[PDB]
C-alpha cells in the first residue's frame, strides 16, 4: 500500500495555481511525466487522483468499479449543455432515455445517408482551396472548422451554417469558443464569486444566449418543413426510447443539439488540425498518404466504399488522435471503496482524471519512439492491449459519434491529399491551444492544386 506523489503546493491554494495557465492538460502532462502513473492533486476542498499508465486506465475503465464522473470543466459546460448525454450522470433518468433514442442516428444505414452530406461540405472546403491565389495560405484550423461545424449542422439537423460564405467565424462559434474558455478560465479561480468576474459572467449569460437563439432557429426551420430525414434531429423529436417508451421533453432537446453541435465538431476540426500538422512535419508518411488517397478515389466524389478503404489515412487519424487526443480527459468516480493497482485505497465517490495524452504515451505500450508520429503503429489493431488507446472515452459513456467524426475525417483529409501538395512554408511551431479541447493554433499551410477535376 503505496503514497501517490503530489506536485508542488501554495499554501491554502494547494495545488490550485498549478492551472493558473492557458494551457492546463499540457501543464498536467509535464507533471505527470516528473510525477509518473499517479498524483495527487488538491484544490480548496476538492482531490483528485490523475491516472497515466495503461495498468491503471484499464482498471479505472472497469465499469463494474468505476462510473463517469462530471469534472469541474464539464460542470461548467453543463451550465449551457444541461442534462445532454456529454454532461449528464448515467444515474440520471435522461442519460439512458436519450442514449437509447439516439444512438440508430449513427447505424450503418444512417452512415450511408450521411455520407453524401459530407462530401457536400467536403467538397465546399476543396473548391475554396482551388480558388486561391498564388501564395495565398490556409488558416488550418479555421477552415477545418468551417467542415466540422458544417457538416454536423447538415447531417445533424439538415441546417446549413455556411461557413465557408464567412471569412469571420460563424457568431455561434465565437460564443461556444468563449464560453468553453470560461469553463476553463473558472477551473483555476480561488475566488469565483469575486466581483472582478461579474463581466465574464455576463459575457457567458450573453454565449450561452447566442448559442439558444441558434437552438430556436434549428427547431423552427424542422418542425416548418416536418421532415423525418433519417437524421439526428428526426430521433430527438420522434424517438421513443424502448425502455420508458417516453420521448424527449423540449427542455432535453435543446441541450442535445447544443451537446451534438459542440461535441459533434469541435474535436473532429481537432482531429484534422493535428493530422495535417504531422503530414507536413513527416513526408514520407505525407506520401504514403497521398498515394493512398489517389490510388482509392478514382471518381470526381468519394464514395461511402472508397473512404472505407483508406486504411493508412485512418491510421494517420488514428495515430494523430494517439499523440493530442482533442478530447483530452475524462473523470471517473468509485462507485465502492476498491483498491486501485493492488496500491491505492480509494473511498466510495473518490474521483479519477484519466489523462488520455500521457497514456497514449506509455512507453510499456506503445515502445520508447512514443513521441515520433508512426501511423504503422496501427497497421493491425489487435496488437494493441485493451484500454491501451482511450480517445474516444470508455465503455458505455463512450463516444456514440466515433464512426461518423472518423468517416468525416478520412474522407475530407482522402481529398485534400488527393487534390493537392502541402507545404509548411511557414516552418509552423506546434502552438497547442485550449479550450477544454485541443487544437493547434496559427498553423498555416500553402497549398498547391494537383488540377483534379472535381
Ligand atoms: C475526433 C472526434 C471526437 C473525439 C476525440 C471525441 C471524444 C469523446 C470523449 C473522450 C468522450 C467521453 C467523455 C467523458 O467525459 O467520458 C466523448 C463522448 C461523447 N461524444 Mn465524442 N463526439 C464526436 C467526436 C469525437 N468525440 C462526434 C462526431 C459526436 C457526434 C456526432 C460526438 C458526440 C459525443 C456525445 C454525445 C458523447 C456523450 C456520450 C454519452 O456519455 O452518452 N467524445
Ligand atoms: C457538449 C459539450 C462538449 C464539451 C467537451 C469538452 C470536454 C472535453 C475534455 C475536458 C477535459 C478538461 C480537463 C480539465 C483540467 C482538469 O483536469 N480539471 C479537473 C481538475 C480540477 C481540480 C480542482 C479544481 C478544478 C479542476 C476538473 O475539472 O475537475
Amino acid at each position: 500500500i503505496k503514497e501517490m506523489p503530489q506536485p508542488k503546493t501554495f499554501g491554502e491554494l494547494k495545488n490550485l495555481p498549478l492551472l493558473n495557465t492557458d494551457k492546463p492538460v499540457q501543464a498536467l502532462m509535464k507533471i505527470a511525466d516528473e510525477l509518473g502513473e499517479i498524483f495527487k492533486f488538491e484544490a480548496p476542498g476538492r482531490v483528485t487522483r490523475y491516472l497515466s499508465s495503461q495498468r491503471l486506465i484499464k482498471e479505472a475503465c472497469d465499469e463494474s468499479r468505476f462510473d463517469k464522473n462530471l469534472s469541474q470543466a464539464l460542470k461548467f459546460v453543463r451550465d449551457f449543455a444541461g442534462d445532454g448525454l456529454f454532461t449528464s450522470w448515467t444515474h440520471e433518468k435522461n442519460w439512458k432515455k436519450a442514449h437509447n433514442i439516439l444512438l440508430p442516428s449513427f447505424s450503418q444505414q444512417a452512415m450511408k445517408g450521411y455520407h453524401a452530406m459530407m462530401v457536400d461540405i467536403a467538397v465546399q472546403l476543396v473548391q475554396k482551396w482551388e480558388r486561391l491565389n498564388a501564395d495565398e495560405h490556409i488558416e488550418v484550423p479555421e477552415d477545418m472548422t468551417r467542415l466540422t461545424l458544417d457538416t454536423i449542422g447538415l447531417c445533424g439537423f439538415n441546417y446549413r451554417f455556411n461557413s465557408f460564405y464567412r471569412d469571420q467565424p460563424h457568431p455561434f462559434i465565437t460564443s461556444m469558443v468563449r464560453a468553453l474558455d470560461e469553463a476553463m478560465n473558472k477551473l483555476q479561480r480561488a475566488n469565483p464569486d469575486d466581483p472582478a468576474y461579474d463581466e465574464n459572467k455576463r459575457q457567458f449569460q450573453e454565449d450561452i444566449k447566442v448559442m439558444n437563439d441558434l437552438v430556436d432557429k434549428i427547431i423552427a426551420d424542422r418542425k416548418a418543413s416536418g421532415e423525418q430525414s433519417d437524421d439526428l434531429l428526426t430521433h430527438m423529436l420522434n424517438g421513443k426510447d424502448p425502455e420508458t417508451g417516453e420521448p424527449l421533453d423540449d427542455e432535453n432537446i435543446r441541450y442535445q443539439i447544443i451537446t451534438f453541435l459542440i461535441a459533434g465538431h469541435e474535436t473532429t476540426s481537432g482531429l484534422l488540425s493535428f493530422a495535417l500538422y504531422f503530414l507536413v512535419k513527416n513526408p514520407h508518411v505525407l506520401q504514403k498518404a497521398a498515394e493512398e488517397a489517389a490510388r482509392v478515389l478514382v471518381d470526381p466524389v468519394p464514395s461511402y466504399k472508397q473512404v472505407k478503404q483508406l486504411k493508412y489515412v485512418g491510421m494517420v487519424l488514428n495515430e494523430a488522435l494517439r499523440l493530442w487526443p482533442t478530447a483530452p480527459a475524462f473523470s471517473l468516480y468509485a462507485k465502492e471503496d476498491t483498491v486501485l493497482g493492488g496500491e491505492y485505497p480509494l473511498e466510495k465517490g473518490d474521483e479519477l482524471m484519466v489523462l488520455i495524452p500521457q497514456l497514449h504515451r506509455d512507453k510499456t505500450i506503445w515502445g520508447d519512439d512514443v513521441e515520433e508520429f508512426r501511423p504503422e503503429r496501427f497497421e493491425n489493431p489487435s496488437a494493441i492491449p485493451q484500454h491501451a488507446f482511450k480517445p474516444f472515452g470508455n465503455g458505455q459513456r463512450a463516444c456514440p459519434g466515433q464512426q461518423f467524426a472518423l468517416h468525416e475525417a478520412t474522407l475530407v483529409l482522402g481529398m485534400m491529399l488527393k487534390h493537392f501538395d502541402f507545404e509548411d512554408h511557414t516552418n509552423y511551431e506546434l502552438d497547442i491551444k485550449e479550450t477544454l479541447t485541443l487544437k493547434p493554433e496559427g498553423f498555416v499551410v500553402k497549398a498547391k492544386s494537383k488540377k483534379i477535376p472535381l
